[PDB]
């Protein structure tokens, strides 16, 4: 009835209510919690009829507003219906539990199904991108958005699983078996426990799934972006180092502990035990087996696996190396056991490593001079080297996985799946958090441009009568602040080329250029107990307080080139190969990666999947209404649905239209492909307002095409 509505609520955003009376521009209502409320007319939103309950596509709702969307999602989620269409894109809510929706019977049933003839699913997104790839002969992209913990990695792995299982119907196993095992292997080394996610991705990735001209699974490749090197040697209070360290220490493979000359205790290793060492949801012993098996399935040799294990163990001993001041400021080893162990594993000479660390060489023409190092300088250098070998080993692994994923099958098109590290806010936000949050901001803007800009531009260039709608979805100001010349990165990069520059001159340069000048740049909110911040940035998903200490060193990433030389001359083949090519700042590389990805993505047909984290307590089935609403708001879910309802989501070239639908009325076209389409459409018993004629394509309102498709099925049968 007109009695069933939604009213704004302080704690739950919106609550259901029954209108009791209407007077003086005000509505009196009882809120389905029993509260009797009086609100203004403009605040009361209509409930959709029971026939629209748990609707699969929210673009079909009679009333479209925030609580209509929120409650449709909540009701579907309560029935463990975790995917929902929102116009031409999909929304998914993290169930925080295994559901029986991803088995091989489910994958087989989705094969070739049109979006509307199957329930909302990641398999349907995957299949429909495959159908467009073969129909349009163009590359596709599956762009999975969300904050840390929302389910991007899970959905990425489900898209891969779909094509590998479909295909099933240079290593140990088949291409299908190897594509499935790539992620367990990368995750042991590139994922870690943070406060928001027990298995947080500490690298971004773009996986291309290659197909031949006829659509047969040909190959796959992975590109990874800026692994969080700092985690190797440093952890905040409620986080862990990379999974692998704890997987090895689990003692599930006693032969590994012996080979690496390590104990079973993570607290004996300084680099890996600054935060937490166990995760309730993770069995590190079983995970070690899964990692080891993944390397086998990917055709890694025993020599390649043992070298990765040895280098992981050597990083552990490297962190335990003690230094003291030389009695007379110059540092000297305070023991040699830990260096001897790490040198043995790294195929180096212990005495050479220690002398290279304390006394690095400075080139003076064709002569050299030893540079002095204090204890702080040595422990910094020792940390920088450990990060470099780890990151280089991870990059080597990705290259090695790619080599096995290369088959002798030709490639025509691909479906690329993007899985970035999601938006996050820690108590301490450093350079990593800026790089991560800037990527999320860029990916949201890619969505805004595609959905709101390119869409309305398409109507304009095709001569469709259209009034431009400003959806309030434009992040160009914040993006420009971070990436354009004289922005945050540009200033950091410039401060990098100055020897007298400090964290405070870089801070001063940021303030002098942007405080009260750039709207998205603000002064921070520092609270008692919580860490100190230097500036705050207004991102799409919230304001983030950034601490700029160490950003100049983080951006330059300097290495002791004397011990890098020793790595190059190592008797361990892998270590020498890791530093073989050793001779840009990390922000310049980040901007380059992003620019390259964004231009390459505009040459693909994108498919958006919006992952939503339901709560902060990893609780299955519980919705924190303000947290879901915030994510739907900053994602532009409502606006994205509005353009599907207000605009013309489908369009077909006249020639392709005349061909496919002549069967609906052959007497109409027994003449030009446009005249044919015009006479064909005009002769059919449809709402002639549901379509518009453009310069090259016929444009359709949501629903007209499906009806035309039903009509084509009836006639062929
Ligand atoms: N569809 C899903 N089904 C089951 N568990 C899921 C699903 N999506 C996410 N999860 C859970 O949420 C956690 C965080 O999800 P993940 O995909 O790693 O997030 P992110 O977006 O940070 O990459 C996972 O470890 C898993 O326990
Ligand atoms: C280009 C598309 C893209 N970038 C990413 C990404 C970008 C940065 C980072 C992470 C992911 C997850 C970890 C973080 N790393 C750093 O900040 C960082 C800082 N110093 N180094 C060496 C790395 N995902 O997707
Ligand atoms: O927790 V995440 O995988 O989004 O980084
Ligand atoms: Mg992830």
């Amino acid at each position: 009835l007109k009695k069933d509505v939604f009213v704004p609520d302080d704690k739950e955003e919106f609550v259901k209510a029954t209108i009791l009376s209407r007077e003086g521009g005000k509505v009196t209502a009882e809120t389905e919690h029993g509260k009797t409320v009086t609100v203004k007319e403009d605040q009361v939103l209509q409930q959709n009829p029971p026939k629209f309950d748990k609707i699969e596509d929210m673009a079909m709702l009679t009333f479209l507003h925030e609580p209509a969307v929120l409650y449709n999602l909540k009701e579907r989620y309560a029935s463990w219906m975790i995917y929902t269409y929102s116009g031409l894109f999909c929304v998914t809510i993290n169930p925080y539990k295994w559901l029986p929706v991803y088995n091989a019977e489910v994958v087989a049933a989705y094969r070739g199904k049109k979006r509307s003839e199957a329930p909302p699913h990641i398999f349907s997104i995957s299949d429909n991108a495959y159908q467009y790839m073969l129909t349009d002969r163009e590359n596709q992209s599956i762009l999975i958005t969300g904050e840390s913990g929302a389910g991007k990695t899970v959905n990425t792995k489900r898209v891969i699983q779909y094509f590998a299982v479909i295909a099933a119907i240079t290593g140990k196993g088949t291409l299908e078996d190897q594509i499935i095992q790539a992620n367990p292997a990368l995750e042991a080394f590139g994922n870690a426990k943070t406060v928001r996610n027990d298995n947080s991705s500490r690298f971004g990735k773009f996986i291309r799934i290659h197909f031949g001209a006829t659509g047969k699974l040909a190959s796959a490749d992975i590109e990874t972006y800026l692994l969080e090197k700092s985690r190797v040697i440093f952890q905040l209070k409620a986080e862990r180092d990379y999974h692998i360290f704890y997987q090895i220490l689990s003692n599930k493979k006693p032969e590994l502990l012996d080979m690496l000359l390590i104990t079973n205790n993570p607290y004996d290793y300084a680099f890996i035990s600054q935060g937490e060492t166990t995760v309730a949801s993770i069995d590190d012993a079983e995970e070690l087996m899964a990692t080891d098996n993944a390397f086998d399935v990917l055709g890694f040799t025993t020599e390649e696996k043992n070298s990765m294990y040895k280098l992981t163990g050597a990083i552990m001993h490297f962190g335990n190396m003690k230094f003291k001041l030389k009695q007379r400021e110059q540092a000297e080893p305070d023991g040699t056991e830990e260096a001897d162990k790490s040198a043995y594993l790294m195929g180096l000479n212990s005495a050479d490593l220690l002398k290279g660390l304390c006394h690095p060489r400075v080139k003076v023409g064709n002569e050299y001079v030893t540079k002095g190092q204090n204890v702080q300088q040595v422990v910094y250098a020792k940390g920088a080297l450990a990060k470099a070998v780890y990151e280089r080993m991870f990059n080597w692994m990705v290259t090695r996985i790619n080599a096995t994923l290369e088959t002798k099958q030709p490639r025509q098109y691909f479906i690329g799946v993007l899985d970035i590290a999601g938006f996050e806010i820690f108590d301490f936000n450093s350079f990593e958090q800026l790089c991560i949050n800037f990527t999320n901001e860029k990916l949201q803007q890619f969505f805004n441009h595609h959905m709101f800009v390119l869409e309305q531009e398409e109507y304009k260039k095709e001569g469709i009568e259209w009034e431009f709608i400003d959806f309030g979805m434009d992040l160009q100001a914040c993006i420009d602040l971070i990436e354009k010349p004289m922005g945050i990165m540009s200033i950091l990069e410039e401060e990098c080329m100055f020897p007298k520059a400090t964290d405070m001159t870089f801070k001063a340069k940021l303030f002098d250029n942007h405080l009260g000048k750039s709207s998205n740049f603000q002064k921070p909110r520092n609270i008692k107990g919580k860490p100190e911040a230097h500036f705050s940035l207004i991102h799409y998903a919230g304001t983030v307080d950034y601490n700029i200490i160490g950003w100049l060193q983080k951006n330059k990433d300097p290495l002791n080139e004397t011990v890098v030389d020793l790595y190059k001359k190592s008797s361990l083949k892998m270590l020498s190969s890791l530093f073989a090519n050793y001779a840009q700042t990390v922000s310049a590389l980040h901007r380059e990666n992003l620019n390259k990805l964004m231009t390459n993505l505009r040459s693909t047909h994108p498919h958006f999947v919006r992952c939503i984290i339901p709560n902060e307590t990893k609780s299955p089935g519980v919705i924190d209404n303000p947290l879901v609403m915030h994510q739907l708001r900053c994602n532009g879910v409502l606006e994205g649905i509005r353009i599907c309802r207000k605009g013309f989501p489908n369009r077909i070239l006249y020639g392709d239209f005349r061909q496919r639908y002549r069967i609906l009325n052959p007497a109409a076209i027994p003449i030009d492909s446009r005249k044919g389409a015009e006479k064909l459409l005009g002769s059919l018993d449809i709402d002639h307002n549901q379509y518009k004629f453009g310069h090259t394509k016929v444009f359709f309102k949501a629903g007209l095409l499906g009806l035309l498709e039903e009509m084509r099925d009836e006639r062929l049968s």
